[PDB]
């Protein structure tokens, strides 16, 4: 939030970042409402805006574009970024005959020039891979990255959802450094603590992106009663909400975790920064983990 | 078959690889009808044979030797693979109490002299350590077939069933590079595409070999109602059989991945090469995926 | 373990380590019975005595210092193998809220004074981070771990239950070498031999050292009736107990497994070293493999 981290010499977000995959799925998509979004988000010093070409069926980007092309200078005060590699049969790609993965360097150049002309910019801070693609061309998708980057139309390249091998393969294809890999991280979803999947990252000095970083609702929703009585009773005590601890619980991890929180809710935009005034020690953070895997550490 | 693959600069396979495994089951096992199976992928440009010191309980190599020694020349026709490391309590292994693995440099070295014996020549153009085996000595092993190398009885030497430690660790004993891994890869068994065993040998630049590229019969079976219509659909339009599409679903991949089909049936063989013509595009190869793994990708 | 291993230049352990863990569980915790354990050791040239801060509530450590503080020069005898990083609710850490882990410089450096006071000695042979940390930060504990070589109150360090990417990633923060790791390795615990854990430290040439060779019991427990009947029937040939056979099983392996064998008994104790006269034959390892895994080998 006040917080920003350097993914790289050309790349710096905020530490937490707004999630717009349900910009679209909002029943007011209007430019003012957009510009609001952004606005509450600025306020707090939330300046990185999370997209994919995929989001509302191809539409996420475009709504978020009206907002852009009617309040000039907003988009230099942002990052952006977005993401492509998914082809499901929605919006512009209604005629697949099945979700599939398309790491083509056609798709990807066909994808940001949407992204470009959807968000009316000229470039976009990072660009995903946004799904390992088991049918992947390394050496193809690596040029493609790599191109784009070395025409300034991206200014930085990731991934998401990548297993270490998979990062390791495309990785292998690229000069430019893949800053990111964007996974599911939350006190529901602890797989990658201790699978391999952050110490890959760790080891090679590479911040993850978390997304759902609340594990989607369910903290709330009635199977993490322990887990929730402990992050209130913690917000208690440092006058934040549940949603604040449960963020700052990321924020602790060493691997410096950037939250992705993707909410309409502009009153949970508003204290979406919260997080960053908690203090969570050691021994706490150990409670609310083993609390939410339902097991003491061995 | 048409097509031809260099897995180094020593060792070059036709890209789909005759499987010999089944050869002591055919009612017929004459030097003149194993010269007619040769003769049949001879003329469909199939020139690698996959044989094992255990196919047959310990017979199949001889089986082919009495087509090879009955016709003095067919052998500098072909590329011959064989394996060991495996020891079941059969034939000339029948005093073994229990299957095991044996990796030993004697082992090697005698089961080596024993299939060039069976098979009439003075050497094999690659030899695989057949499973990977728990209580290998890497150094012994990897010192072994160096050494079988360097004395021309084995052309290339690689692996199968490997996982990317069990690769790593005997390449890591090794002066020369293992040139393949043969693993299990199908419709029917699509895990190394997304585990990590496919990406590490992608990343290696390692062309696997596929065995079971038809599940080892179970695909046809009528278990798999949604693959087999999507297959059927595909040959009937590209004017092949099932199985044709089956083996082009690899081939498609970019891992250059060398399937090995394993038959007796003299049709089957002369339409073995019917895979090559299949043109699959990227949708149809996720529409089989995802026939397959009975869901959509994430 | 008249059989002796050298981790590295500076530090050599017998081939069997006398685990400690349970020296606290002994009715009798008495000066004299502690020194007639480590005595029947030294008769064997079982000279390496493996304990944790954490054993017997905090209390372990002690218990053995009762033993050598009444025994001057005793401890020039043994190599002192001991571990930190559990912070259970237990002795002088009765105020924790919850078991956690901890591998700050701050906990590491006091942990290592505490052991030092317990057991009356001014340095350990081997200190071990006892569990892989998800707040581990490699960087403070890989620094804090070289201080404590260059101090020289531990001459050698390694980590204990790390997966390869745990262990990749802290010494990846060190200037020496990581020794060892320690996990749980025996016929009841058998998936680091084919889940690239052990294939890791051969490839690396670190030797582990096998906590719970017998399961800490459960092996006799009645669930591994088939195995123990091999057990049995082996010891009886080679006039051994089923531990010793067990343990015989570990050190057949070519990584060099240092099994640590945990017990109060006296009698166990003064065996222990019979593992090193049980002739394991390739054949024989398989068929306890084979006993364990449930199924022949693939």
């Amino acid at each position: 939030a006040m917080q920003r981290i350097a993914l790289s010499d050309k790349l710096e977000l905020s530490r937490i970042v707004y999630g717009m995959w349900r910009i679209g799925d909002d029943a007011d998509t209007s430019p003012a409402h957009v510009q609001a979004k952004i606005e509450a988000c600025l306020a707090q010093g939330i300046t990185t805006m999370d997209q994919a070409d995929i989001y509302g069926g191809y539409t996420a980007e475009a709504i978020l574009g009206g907002g852009l092309k009617a309040a000039p200078g907003l988009r230099d005060k942002i990052e952006i970024v977005t993401k492509c590699g998914i082809v499901a049969p929605a919006g512009r790609h209604s005629s697949a005959r099945v979700k599939h993965y398309d790491t083509t360097a056609g798709h990807i150049n066909v994808s940001v020039e949407a992204s470009l002309r959807d968000m009316g910019t000229d470039h976009v801070d990072l660009l995903l891979i946004h799904r390992p693609d088991p049918l992947i061309d390394a050496e193809e998708t690596g040029k493609a990255l790599d191109a784009l980057v070395a025409s300034g139309k991206v200014k930085a390249v990731g991934v998401s959802n990548f297993r270490p091998w998979d990062f390791s393969l495309l990785q292998s294809a690229m000069s430019n450094r893949l800053v990111t890999n964007q996974i599911e991280m939350s006190l529901l979803a602890t797989d990658t603590f201790t699978n391999g999947d952050l110490a890959y990252l760790q080891e090679k000095r590479v911040s993850p992106m978390a997304w759902s970083p609340l594990g989607g609702g369910s903290l709330f929703s009635g199977a993490y009663g322990g887990t929730m009585a402990a992050l209130q009773r913690i917000g208690k005590e440092q006058g934040v909400d549940a949603t604040a601890v449960a963020i700052a619980w990321l924020l602790r991890h060493p691997a410096k975790i950037v939250p992705v929180l993707g909410t309409n809710n502009l009153e949970r935009i508003r204290t979406a920064a919260d997080a960053l005034r908690v203090t969570m020690d050691r021994q706490t953070w150990f409670e609310l983990y083993t609390l939410a895997i339902g097991k003491e550490v061995a």
